[PDB]
């Protein structure tokens, strides 16, 4: 209610644009109402106002976090009330608490506390001294302390009394909300991070030679550097700490001042003044400091991880939508050395046909023999492709894969490279072990290396997302965080490609919106029992399949040579009628379908608007019959396809070929694609991060990957970009 608000401003910080609290209201109303993100970003944009996935996904997360913040907010309210202290003012502070940190600060005085020496001092009645001195600095400490001495209570000497009464104040000051908020905000805009080496561990972990010594402004630190430092620190090598100016010999700490002001404690020269100054210092050096550090470090870590996990998100996303090369015969080669390189021949349907393990490289060295064995296998099964893992020793295996294809030209093979990401975790998996109880673990990996070349999406959904190692220190990162995120991309990708309920493995189905590890297997059940589905309509006869479920997955499932032709289109059964009430301009002939710009073109919206659908519900419909169930994935190109591009005519908006920069100007950079015409590349779309001047980034002679953004055959021009983000649209 005020949650839509906090979410609005978060969403409004993304390239997307500005989001209205009202939009988020609707979207949240849909979620709690059991809908799935992919569903809303697709069949409800109206009820939201064209909010996209990237937006919804973040809303979904901030949504979850804030609600936790609310649940915990109540437990506090309950707790403090039950104690007899829920003041109206405190109550108001609690409501307004923005973060979970301010929320926990406010609870401090009331949180269940251990037997701190301050409580002992209290019970010994040293609470009066604590207030007398603090309340009136002209009193004389040591003198007034004499009055509270008591050997039996744990305060035998005057010096004890004073020390005890010190912790009473230390504890009060170190739990003040307003203060903790001030010192924190200060320590984060002024303090500077510092890293050091432990006397001894110097040689031991020289891995952090770039941080064994370092000092930089905390307010702005890079994810990597930050993660590195904690990495070494946690590893037991480095020592981190924050600092503000220099603590010298003997100067007033900036924060020790704020602490005093907060309680109007000035040091004129009164009796208590010196003693009160002592308790202010101890409050900072014994309490407040380690607290702030912990709060702050854990904030930086929490931030560094976000980033890293954001990069991992992109990496996986790109891999999942790699171009599917199959259905052809493939020979997966998971490179290896000492343990040989595994071999696995799959068929044009995914069916494993043969396996083998050869030792061509070191230590053994059976290069020629290996070549003989592969040849035999490539012929025996009319192999067409050769997927090669990008892991260890792939360098020489690609050299070996070469010797091969150029010794049996009659075979017409083509070698390709693929990520081994997950190959292992998968091999050790139970799903894999259930399909190939016979194959050894090392060989189950090569089956994946092969099946993915054919279709990356299908094969990758069979691995625990968070395990498809795409990033570097991906393991070092928070797993729940990383998990719930990588799961997000996967869900986003498969629903963005559709699924043929008639051949999809139970794994792929579980990732369709509105489906679980259950209804999945269940779909297979029918398929296995009743043959084949002819229309989404028949998905209703599935065992547990329900109305909310159907409505939620029907749009992403897809019957191919079904009866209702509109079941191969992203078109939800929800609009079947809206599509039929197009009897007007009765092109019902095979349905206007695939009727391209031929009539179908535009056909001015406003066509249909009953109270429910009406626009980006229908003017996406029009973009569908035009080319039903189109594959958002890139068309497949070989490894040397470019060698086939010579003219300006051999290009279509989309390609990502390699080029060389021949000129760098202050308004972009001209590139040669080997088409006898240079391509301009605007400074803007030259990179992903903003560019001050082309001269710093790219330079003549440089080689780079670019995406042909537009082709004008008449003018003989070429539009290009060094960023794969934007599209030639």
């Amino acid at each position: 209610d005020s949650i839509n608000t906090r979410i609005a401003e978060e969403l409004s910080a993304l390239p997307s644009g500005r989001v209205q609290p009202q939009q988020v209201a609707a979207a949240v109303a849909l979620l709690d109402e059991g809908s799935t993100v992919p569903f809303i970003a697709r069949y409800r944009k109206e009820v939201t106002g064209s909010l996209d996935d990237t937006q919804l996904r973040m809303l979904e997360e901030r949504l979850r976090y804030l609600r936790e913040l609310e649940e915990r907010r109540g437990a506090i309210l309950a707790s403090i009330e039950e104690q007899g202290k829920l003041t109206p003012e405190l109550a108001r502070d609690i409501k307004l608490a923005d973060t979970k940190t301010r929320l926990e600060d406010l609870y401090l005085p009331y949180k269940q506390k251990r037997r701190t020496k301050g409580q002992i001092a209290l019970e010994a009645g040293l609470g009066a001294l604590a207030d007398a001195l603090f309340d009136d600095p002209t009193l004389v400490p040591e003198s007034e302390a004499a009055r509270f001495v008591d050997a039996e209570k744990g305060f035998a000497d005057v010096k004890a009394v004073l020390e005890g009464a010190k912790y009473i104040l230390m504890e009060r000051f170190a739990e003040d909300a307003t203060l903790l908020d001030k010192l924190r905000v200060f320590m984060k805009n002024e303090a500077t991070l510092t890293a050091r080496v432990v006397p001894g561990k110097e040689q031991e972990g020289a891995k952090f030679s770039d941080y064994f010594e370092h000092d930089e402004p905390l307010k702005s630190a890079p994810s990597h550097r930050a993660l590195a430092i904690f990495r070494g620190r946690n590893e037991g090598v480095l020592s981190a700490s924050l600092k503000v100016g220099e603590e010298a010999p003997g100067t007033l700490h900036p924060c020790e001042v704020m602490i005093a002001e907060r309680f109007g404690l000035s040091n004129q020269g009164r009796a208590a003044d010196k003693w009160l100054a002592e308790v202010v210092r101890w409050t900072w050096k014994v309490k407040l400091y380690t607290h702030l550090e912990t709060d702050l470090f854990g904030e930086l870590r929490d931030g560094a991880e976000d980033e890293a996990i954001s990069v991992f998100a992109r990496n996986l996303h790109d891999l999942l939508l790699a171009a599917p090369a199959g259905p052809r015969a493939t020979l997966g080669l998971d490179p290896g050395l000492r343990t040989g390189v595994k071999v696995a021949v799959v068929d044009a349907t995914g069916k494993l046909l043969d396996t083998a393990t050869v030792y061509p490289h070191a230590p053994k060295n059976q290069w020629d023999q290996t070549l003989a064995v592969l040849a035999a296998l490539c012929a025996k099964h009319q192999v067409e492709l050769i997927a090669i893992g990008n892991g260890t020793a792939s360098r020489e295996t690609d050299k070996l894969a070469g010797e091969l294809i150029k010794k049996y030209p009659g075979m017409k093979l083509t070698k390709i490279m693929v990520s081994e990401a997950g190959a292992s975790v998968y091999s050790a998996s139970e799903l894999a072990a259930k399909e190939f109880p016979e194959l050894d673990v090392s060989l189950r990996g090569a089956v994946s290396i092969a099946r993915r070349l054919q279709d990356p999406l299908a094969e990758l959904v069979k691995i625990e997302p968070k395990s498809i190692g795409v990033g570097q220190y991906q393991h070092d990162v928070s797993q729940l965080k990383l998990a719930r995120s990588l799961d997000a991309v996967v869900e986003d990708c498969v629903n963005a490609v559709g699924v043929d309920v008639n051949t999809a493995s139970a794994a792929l189905l579980a990732r369709i919106s509105g489906l679980n590890s259950t209804l999945a297997q269940n779909i297979v059940a029918h398929r296995d029992a009743n043959g084949a589905f002819r229309t989404r309509d028949e998905l209703k006869k599935v065992s547990r399949l329900g109305e909310k479920t159907f409505e939620q997955a029907a749009g992403f499932l897809r019957v191919m040579n079904g009866d209702n032709p509109l079941d191969a289109s992203a078109v939800h059964p929800e609009t079947y009628p809206l599509v039929q009430r197009i009897a007007a301009d009765t092109e019902r002939d095979i349905r206007s379908l695939i009727g391209d710009s031929a009539f179908l073109k535009r056909l001015d919206p406003k066509k249909f608007t009953d109270e429910t659908f009406g626009l980006p519900t229908v003017t996406d419909i029009l973009k569908e019959l035009d080319k039903p169930g189109r594959d958002p994935r890139p068309e497949f190109k070989t490894a040397e396809f470019q060698e086939g591009v010579e003219s300006l005519k051999d290009l279509k908006p989309g390609m990502v070929l390699e080029g060389v920069v021949t000129n760098v100007t202050n308004f972009g950079a001209f590139v040669d694609i080997g088409v006898h015409q240079d391509g301009l590349v605007h400074i803007s779309a030259l990179s992903e991060k903003f560019v001050k001047d082309p001269y710093e980034v790219v330079k003549a002679g440089d080689i780079v990957k670019v995406k042909v953004m537009e082709v004008d055959i008449p003018r003989n021009r070429v539009g290009l970009s060094m960023r794969m983000s934007d599209t030639p649209g």
